[PDB]
């Protein structure tokens, strides 16, 4: 499923991401935009052999089991395939663990390089939340 901007904003807010560990909703919508273009089905392979999954491109090196990432963890205790559902529950609940692990949203390279230090407020501009 490809979300609209305000659609993903509303769903993320319902799933408790608004100001989770201090990251306003706009940070999360900005991250999703530049990770997946709001597409729950987004997959991209890392050079190390790991693969990134879903709306927030959660990586199989640490967070999920794709069955082909040797010497890797499943710290969200899920199949990576569950990160590609039209229901963002699994991506959201795993992202809450990732952002809690001490590095915050810097774990999302696209957030660091494209959202960090910008008018992230702009991503929820006009939305009924
Ligand atoms: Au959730």
């Amino acid at each position: 499923k490809v979300f609209g901007r305000c659609e993903l904003a509303a769903a993320m807010k319902r799933h408790g991401l608004d100001n989770y560990r201090g990251y306003s909703l706009g940070n999360w919508v900005c991250a999703a935009k530049f990770e997946s273009n709001f597409n729950t089905q987004a997959t991209n392979r890392n050079t190390d052999g790991s693969t990134d999954y879903g709306i927030l491109q959660i990586n199989s090196r640490w967070w999920c089991n794709d069955g082909r990432t040797p010497g890797s963890r499943n710290l969200c205790n899920i199949p990576c395939s569950a990160l590609l559902s039209s229901d963002i529950t699994a991506s959201v609940n795993c992202a809450k663990k990732i952002v809690s692990d001490g590095n915050g949203m810097n774990a999302w390279v696209a957030w660091r390089n494209r959202c960090k230090g910008t008018d992230v407020q702009a991503w929820i501009r006009g939305c009924r939340l």
